[PDB]
C-alpha cells in the first residue's frame, strides 16, 4: 500500500543559495577565461561537499568526490546561460 516521507525546507533549502553563489562565481570565470576547471571550484564550495558543472559547449566538471544517492542537491542557472549543481550528504 501507500507510504509517507519527510521532505526538507532547511537542509534542502540552504543548498540552493550556495548553488546560486556558484552560478555567480562561474559567471566570473566565463567572463574571466570562458571555461571552469575543478581547481577553480574547490576554492568556492565553502559550505558544500561537492560542486558540479553543466555549461553548454564544454564537458561536465565534478569537485570533491562523486556522491552515492543519499545526498541533497542544490541547483542554479548562471548569467551566460549555464547550469550549476551542488551536492551534500543526507
Amino acid at each position: 500500500g501507500s507510504e509517507t516521507r519527510t521532505i526538507s525546507s532547511t537542509a534542502q533549502e540552504r543548498v540552493d543559495l550556495e548553488a546560486v553563489r556558484l552560478a555567480s562565481i562561474v559567471d566570473s570565470r566565463l567572463i574571466g577565461t570562458g571555461s571552469v576547471d575543478e581547481d577553480f571550484l574547490r576554492e568556492q564550495i565553502r559550505d558544500a561537499r561537492y560542486a558540479v558543472i553543466r555549461i553548454p559547449g564544454q564537458p561536465v566538471v565534478e569537485v570533491g568526490t562523486k556522491p552515492t544517492g543519499d545526498v541533497l542537491q542544490g541547483r542554479a542557472t548562471g548569467e551566460e546561460g549555464e547550469t550549476v549543481l551542488v551536492e551534500e550528504p543526507r
